[PDB]
């Protein structure tokens, strides 16, 4: 009968339906006991099936990607589009090319999708997809040939109002360019907002390549400023090497801090000084080579296979390469070593232990629906950009994006503080993300 | 031979053509005087057919449209769709769930809409719908059923650049919710140009609640400051107690009149020191109850359903509510006790009899397809923003609302002006609407 | 290297892939078991990942499924439609709605309809779907009300040339109804080939109410025809009672054979010297009972609860309801009774444990795959009268079902002989199916 | 092995494959010629078949035009769009009827658009269209009823992300008004991006009428500048006297230059002592009359028949009429007569020998893929104003036009000098426009 008690039971009906996927289960969690504090104070917010209908994606798509290899020998992999919610506008969310893709994981990554989008204020719903393909030792017209084929069926379901893709793990500059380009083909259409990420003498919109990073810091930044401190002279770990950590680190030290490492899957490297944004770009995007690397062509930087880049003492640290990398123990060393702040580039980092520790540790966090959420909001302003025919200066889009991060900081904290959650942002974003969502579901009826 | 013949065997035609359509005649036979006058200085304008085709429907959709009650009962009613010309823009016009509604009706709202809409100098086309569905005393969830099968047909003959409904009376946000909803579930579109009037989470613009009555308002203060007077310190009937009425009553008042009576179609309040706007708002869309129960619960304020709400002692009437609601001997009693300006909220308020006794007692009259289309000039304010995917401010859209209306007075006081019937708005408004939709009929050929 | 080796690590990455979902991995072990066989004498058969993309669906479609109660309470299911195969023709596969449905469920079914419909030799491909939906206890309004939901979403797939449904458990001619009624609602269309399984007056078929029924027994006309055991007088113990094991009963006495009684998930019977068809068909269909109110009567029928359906002396037997009805116990003491012949009537009717049981026990075979595909033949002798907009009378087309039934029975035999384990239909069913459905694919390349 | 050589072999190919299309091998020769000079620098220009997909157009569409003359006779005229390339942006450009209309000039057409339109900034990809019509003599129903014809089958080719047209030689602003309507008609939309050059009240552009003239105007004028002169008192030449020659004329006067003489098809005026626009658009637009009229009605002017426009003596050079209307010959009687600069109002004006002789006597030639790059971009700037539902002024609109001009001529300097031929403004557009497309189509894959 209490609250506490139908979340409960439909978390347990979801678990029952949805069995085999975690990462959806650990997603589904975190929000679900934000959405309790919320139905203490508002319990209409339960009416017409609403959180029954939240937690169950509009539409799912899983299809076959067949494509030839260089050897001339064929290979199928499987493909997903998973279309979560559309109360607040397309589905908007990335495509992710790697191994370890499932339904389960596109799952997590769309839902989580839904809160973010509605956080931006922007008009956009929530999706995700991806694959297992591995574009990893594929040559450049074995991910042409595999993009080719798997938007030979991926068109049929997206549009510039219906279902709005772009990059992430495995998606870049390069694949978001073979899919445009096939998508075209296929629609006998130049419907430049179909897809984000595009480059910019084909539709796409300036800031979009530094966006996550950028957004992540400049999230940051706010929650620095709200303890009495400034991101200035402050020590900076972040995980990753790729889109979003490159450029987090660049805007780390335009704004004054130090970023003393960064990492790949293979290990990471210790940069006590700084690091050299020039050349890790040379390394990861020209050379496609290992964080060891530049470790060697570096002088004062070192390479680390053991412990964790976790281990560092730092201020602040940036997660920003992939789910459930920073977990209970990592949390309690970078607590023990004197980390105040913690923000997720990626989607989901931190494991829910982890976060747990940081908040007994008194260790401000922002969680990734909102730290990251600078992307997504840059695609919607590509796709604002593609509706007018318009193309902005990178300084008129920069400002927007700085100012959206800064009203994503300011919702998150005064929803946290007006549930009586101080400094919660965790509960800030969960409830506001839901709330704006929801009020759009109830207005629009039983669909 | 004489244009006077010519028009007057045609508007012969046309009745026998829509035989027992007494308000659609009635529409037609206004405007075709005031065509009287522009044919008699450029005769060309009657050229290819072109009133001929002026006062033809393109397109006319009567559908059943089939729905469950809360006891499991199936009703049947009727549902309407007049496209109407689309010569200037797509074809534009609200949506009426009346009992009284039938295809006569749904015509002469959707022919007034060509001129107003024309008149917003926004590109935009007339159309109208409606059923013969009653709102009152249906559930919500009954209320969303009918919006929900009369989509289910409605869906394929509108879209973003084809038509795009909005309310009326009996359609306000809650059914505006419900129909976007199910549209976008017909199409697997988030294609906010479909309709407007939308929610604000969902596409919808700053204004546009307020619109109609606040264009009312506004259309009229330049009616009397033609005059000599101001708004300031002037007594007022509003008929009606829906949408327009109620922010024709803020704005009034706002701008320092004080509204003396309001109405609903079971009796009217007097209210000699004005109205209070918040209780009159939560009376008719917290508990859609009727206007009695405010002079019940509101000191000042005496019902009455004997006589006339234009029985009131007046400077300026704002019918709000319906056709033909203010009569020959309501415009005598009204110039008898003093009121100097009408201008029309609502479509057609004024009869014949009406219109005459007005210019015979020079009586300055604001037909409402000038003084009303501020409610349809924000819509195409809410098709901008979507087709930019932009939202604007408040102040930005208010601001536009008033150079509009402004702009509407000017070309109906010059027009009228130009063809020798100065400040015969009627004639301006008819005159420098037919112009601008028939010179764009002339350059896309006989389609 | 091995022949062994391709299919045991296509098999071990299907396991990772297909993770959960055992019975998919069940159908497709026994399918790729028989593959070995056929590749050993043709080669060309594993050819430009043949096996890789056979195994894996084309398209898999998941979709919530909102739906209003007669409370006027919201409830959200889950709706499946997997199109696994179209090298012969359009997807064909029923609609199961049941509260076990899952994608695993419908995957593993969506399989096996590829070599079923392939077995007949008609142009059909392969699919299947649903929902966790459970019909039970539902009104007919709560019926429509969730087919008209499920149709909402299903109707953009599906089509007369690209994806025909049909009925299945919870899916039965009023379901079927619903279904096509709507889907005629949303296309504006009277597509009648879009689903199969319709009344008469409204594009049906005359022979597929008794069609897999009357399958069962043509099959048997030629597969204890080539022993002896009489062409008379076998006792046939029918597990079910639902569209297909209702009609295997009807089945009886064709030139004279001796029944006995019938189950469903409740409990079973034993009988003299029939069992009258007639006083079940009033209970089962038109009233919905248990088997409980046939077997209050019936001059002899008796109502056993705890025990087994597999406890009769046969020496013929006829399942025809869920998979997984036959394991340890039932199968050994099926075969115990100096018991003999069987032809299983369900979708994968017995388990990998009950299939030994009978292959070393000498037990003549009739399997799913071959002698209830009647039911599907007769699917499509409704696409092929709905496509020429002709009805065939009755006569007519159960000789039609006779041919058809024929050539199966023929296609298994001869099959089985050319790969030398003559008479192991499984294996003659089982190959045949597989080199329609591989030869189509290799003619029309990689897709 | 060398660069001439690859080039000049696949030159030979097109000749071939392209067999008596004299018009589309000059064109494709000229932009050959410069790509020689790209890939002597940057030959992975030249990788993924860059060149050979570049000059076959993406599709090309040849159809029958059936029409009845107001005699009640038919005729049947051929048609043609030709959407050569849609890298940068939905296929852009106009509609040619003219009895020399064939398969050869629309793709020479076709072709220098893309570079064209690359050129302008904005993102429009390349494409054309014609008919053999000839509108000359007939009435303005004929015109209509061709101009419906055409569009009953173009419509489906065309749409405002895919295929966008406009005019060109004898299709104005009476003619994209039948097309537009008839376009609405077919499609039931009111679709305003689907063609430019539309009129003011139904979605057209100010400056759009005015543009190509003004743009060429204002290039010749900054190529002047580059000299070290000025335009203001300079004697011009401009063919031509319909659309382009019109507004070159007012705007080269504008600026204080004086216009010595004009031409139609019939001969040519000598206006020495300047050129009376407001009489001329008289002459041209209302009268549809030859120049011989204005020489008739206007003292000082005098018309010829004899000899050659390009016999007078001038300061610059304008051919606004046609293709070669510039020959060898007439090149050296303007270098001989004191001519420094010839800019190119319409497409492929001067021929090749014409282009020699300009090299060889140092006079400035402003290709016309740059200088009359102004109508495409302000076409593009219709449809940006369109997908925004927006309206510019004329001041914001033109200085727009100005800043564009000045755009392109700095890219042809710039770039000319970059591959090391300065004041070469050929070689300078070529490369530029070619770099954007060639960049755009490696990003976006084989397609
Ligand atoms: N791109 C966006 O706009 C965007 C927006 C919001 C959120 N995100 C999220 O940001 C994260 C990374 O995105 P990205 O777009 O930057 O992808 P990316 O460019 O592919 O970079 C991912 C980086 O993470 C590394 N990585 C993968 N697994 C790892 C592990 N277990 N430990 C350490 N490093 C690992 C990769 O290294 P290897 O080369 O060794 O794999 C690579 O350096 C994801 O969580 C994604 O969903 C991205
Ligand atoms: N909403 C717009 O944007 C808009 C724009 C331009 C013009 N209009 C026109 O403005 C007028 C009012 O529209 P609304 O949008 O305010 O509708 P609404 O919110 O439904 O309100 C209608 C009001 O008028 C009264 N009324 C309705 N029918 C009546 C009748 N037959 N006799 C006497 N009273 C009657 C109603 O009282 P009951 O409850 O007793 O029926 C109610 O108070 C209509 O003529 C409409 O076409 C509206
Ligand atoms: N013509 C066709 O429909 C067709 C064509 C090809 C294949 N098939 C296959 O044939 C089978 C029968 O389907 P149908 O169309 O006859 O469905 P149906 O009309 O809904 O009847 C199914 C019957 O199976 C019973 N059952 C459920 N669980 C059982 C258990 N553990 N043991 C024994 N019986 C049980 C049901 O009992 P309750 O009612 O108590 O649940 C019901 O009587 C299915 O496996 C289907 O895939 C059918
Ligand atoms: N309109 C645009 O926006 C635009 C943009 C870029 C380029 N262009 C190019 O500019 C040139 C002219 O364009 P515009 O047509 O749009 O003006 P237009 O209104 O059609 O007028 C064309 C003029 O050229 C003359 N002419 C046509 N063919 C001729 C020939 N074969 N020999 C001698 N004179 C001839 C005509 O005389 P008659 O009346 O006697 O035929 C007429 O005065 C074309 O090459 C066109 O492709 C136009
Ligand atoms: O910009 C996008 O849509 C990609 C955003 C995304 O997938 C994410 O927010 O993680
Ligand atoms: O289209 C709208 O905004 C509703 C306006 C309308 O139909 C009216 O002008 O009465
Ligand atoms: O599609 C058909 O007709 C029969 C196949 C099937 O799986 C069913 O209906 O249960
Ligand atoms: O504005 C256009 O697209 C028509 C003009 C054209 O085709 C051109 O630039 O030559």
């Amino acid at each position: 009968m209490t609250v506490d008690e139908q979340v409960s039971n439909y978390y347990d009906m979801l678990l029952k339906r949805n069995a085999g996927e975690p990462e959806f289960h650990q997603a589904v969690a975190e929000v679900l006991e934000s959405l309790k504090i919320v139905l203490e104070k508002d319990p209409h917010y339960a009416d017409y099936g609403l959180i029954q209908r939240l937690c169950e994606p509009e539409r799912q798509l899983i299809f076959r990607v067949p494509w030839v290899d260089d050897q001339g020998q064929v290979h199928v992999n499987r493909g997903f589009r998973v279309q979560f919610n559309s109360a607040l506008g397309p589905y908007k969310g990335g495509l992710r090319f790697h191994p370890s893709v499932n339904l389960g994981i596109v799952k997590f990554l769309g839902f989580e999708q839904i809160f973010k989008n509605s956080l931006t204020g922007l008009p956009i719903g929530g999706g995700k997809g991806g694959s297992d393909f591995d574009p990893k030792g594929k040559s450049d017209l074995e991910i042409m040939r595999f993009c080719q084929s798997f938007m030979t069926e991926l068109h049929r379901h997206i549009g510039e109002y219906r279902d709005v893709p772009a990059g992430d793990i495995g998606v870049g500059g390069r694949e978001i360019g073979y899919l445009f380009g096939h998508y075209r083909r296929m629609a006998n259409q130049h419907e430049s907002g179909v897809l984000t990420g595009k480059g910019l003498t084909w539709g796409g919109s300036l800031v979009r390549t530094e966006a996550t990073g950028y957004g992540c810091v400049y999230f940051v930044s706010e929650m620095i400023k709200a303890k009495g401190e400034s991101i200035s002279g402050q020590k900076i770990i972040v995980s990753g090497s790729g889109n979003v950590a490159t450029y987090a680190i660049e805007k780390a030290q335009e704004l004054g801090a130090t970023v003393i490492g960064f990492s790949d899957s293979s290990g990471w490297v210790h940069t006590p000084n700084g690091v050299d944004v020039a050349k890790l770009r040379e390394i990861k995007e020209v050379r496609r080579a290992r964080v060891s690397v530049y470790a060697d062509e570096v002088e004062g930087a070192t390479y680390h296979t053991d412990g964790s880049i976790w281990d560092l003492k730092c201020d602040i640290a940036l997660p920003c390469a992939t789910q459930n990398e920073l977990n209970g123990e990592n949390a309690k060393t970078l607590a023990d070593n004197g980390c105040r702040f913690v923000a997720e580039g990626a989607n989901m980092p931190s494991t829910p232990e982890a976060v747990e520790v940081f908040r007994e540790r008194d260790i401000r966090f922002g969680p990734g629906k909102a730290a990251n959420a600078g992307g997504v909001a840059t695609s919607a302003l590509e796709m604002q950009q593609n509706a007018s025919r318009d193309s902005w200066s990178f300084e008129y889009t920069d400002e927007r994006l700085q100012v959206i991060m800064k009203n994503i900081f300011k919702t998150c904290a005064e929803t946290a503080a007006e549930y009586g959650h101080e400094n919660d942002y965790v509960v800030g974003a969960n409830i506001a993300g839901f709330k704006k969502v929801a009020d759009a579901m109830l207005a629009q009826g039983v669909i």
